[PDB]
């Protein structure tokens, strides 16, 4: 997920 990337970091 593009969106998801910063919630991964």
């Amino acid at each position: 997920g593009e969106e998801e990337y910063s919630e991964a970091i």
